[PDB]
């Protein structure tokens, strides 16, 4: 099933990107590192702590 969670890693939901800024808060952070790493460097960093 390998299959299913690379296609959660894909796409999660369309709101998972936000629980993406969650799981930033979750482990590490929304930095300028890893807001490079998705396409927007300042969508969470601004929610971020």
């Amino acid at each position: 099933q390998q299959e299913e969670v690379r296609k959660r890693c894909e796409s999660a939901e369309p709101r998972h990107g936000e629980l993406w800024c969650a799981v930033s808060k979750d482990i590490a952070n929304w930095q300028k590192k890893i807001g490079d790493i998705l396409r927007l460097v300042a969508g969470r960093i601004k929610n971020t702590f």
